[PDB]
């Protein structure tokens, strides 16, 4: 039965409560990226044993935080590997105004787990987006996201 | 065992090309969009009876043909009724000149697939794209992707 | 004194309301892709002889109605002989929900603008967008657009 | 006669010869956001100064480079006192493979731009994207998009 990894950047803690949601419908473990876009070895570790990796980050300027990309760029290590290829993907985020920008951060995260060979999940519409503590109706979206990525990960292991 | 269609409009025949390629590697059925945007009513059966469904279009001006899109509109109804959930899906474009454009193409496929729920099967980056008869180098990715379709629409069924 | 063209289809009528709007504080004249995505032989007149093309379209199933698209597709045409060179373009849509989709359809007439080797200017984020009568509120930004629009094309004329 | 500056990341150094390339044909200064993610004080206020502003960033895993995002989200600060409203933006990208990845940094940059409030200028097919030292054919068009942009600045002051 799957392992699903959430890793996650939170500029403000908005994301970071999204991603516990998440975390809490995928039965997932947490991993953050920290304020300088960095991850422990140990949340590396996790994500190349993971069935179901979901991607969280805010949306700010228009895309993933500086922090999220940093970690996207520094995946270039499990990609000339093919460390990832096959495993089940999905995404989230967050932000104080319009879904306008949002999905262009889902966007970038499907792209993220094209390069890396994986399936790709939608909300059971690409991936949760979320307004910016948060409404208990898109946590609650967020928590049958994780569920369903974890479901399909489950099915295709 | 697995239930691929692959859907697809070709202006001026390079797309077909390439859709014969992905039909053979997903040992797939092709049902092709009209030059006016039409897909009979053989098609629409055969793609609510998929378990995999990929699109198939040419990028034109910048995205897909307007015969792809009306229907892509079209499937507004089986969208309504969820027809398509759960479902695998994948996608390939071809245009004459910079895979610039074309991965609007591809990300538009991403887009009408999430909107339907279904899952994502990335190149095993999002899907195929190629150049414009048609070198055997694209075709050869092309039919892989089928093959790569077709693999995971049988494990997750 | 600037000539400014509002070219757009509208499903439904809630981007013709909207298109009435940009029309009105461009003080440009409105020409209506048709049901079959047609446009008359005035409308395209007009295009080559705008100092500014405005955009509009519904935003449905993910990406500009088809028969937008099928406009675009047409003006391959103006495209091969660069009639729009150095134009002065903007755009606007609207759908019944989520700002999600709507941001793919506005980047659409940004590539589509580009693509025509014409100036894009955005709200004074990218262009307009709306909720699906209408408004004030919408219908105010997008009048205000359409000044902002008119403004730049009397500029650079 | 205008300002213009090019404001630009590169990681490995050919972001750099395309910055230079589009720097004389603008006539333009150039700034350089480092290794870190950080431009000097120097930059920043020759930034709030141009009459135009280009971005340059490497395509990286899909994207711009963190370090490029990491700026855009600092521009956060001119942004909410709208400093760069109504200036001309354009933008450049360059990586070692698909065209395929680099459209969605340029459309970044459109983004960038848009929620700025700028006009964006396109090739005179949105921006220039280059192969990755870098071919003269990609340095020409590069120059010649950096006078096109320099034109727009001036008439657009």
């Amino acid at each position: 039965s799957s392992n699903t990894v959430v890793v996650y950047h939170s500029g403000y803690g908005h994301t970071h409560r999204m991603a516990e949601a998440v975390a809490e419908g995928a039965e997932a473990t947490l991993h953050a990226i920290d304020a300088e876009g960095n991850l422990s070895e140990d949340g590396w570790a996790a994500l190349d044993a993971a069935d179901a990796i979901i991607f969280g980050t805010p949306t700010y300027m228009g895309g993933p935080s500086w922090q999220f990309k940093k970690f996207a760029d520094a995946s270039s290590k499990p990609w000339f590997s093919a460390k990832w290829q096959d495993k089940v993907f999905g995404g989230f985020t967050n932000s104080a105004s319009l879904n306008g920008d949002k999905l262009n951060t889902l966007q970038y995260l499907v792209l993220l787990a094209g390069q890396h060979g994986g399936l790709w999940v939608s909300l059971g519409y690409i991936a949760p987006m979320a307004q910016s503590e948060m409404s208990v109706g898109d946590l609650e979206t967020a928590r049958l996201y994780g569920a369903r990525v974890a479901n399909v990960a489950r099915q295709h292991k």
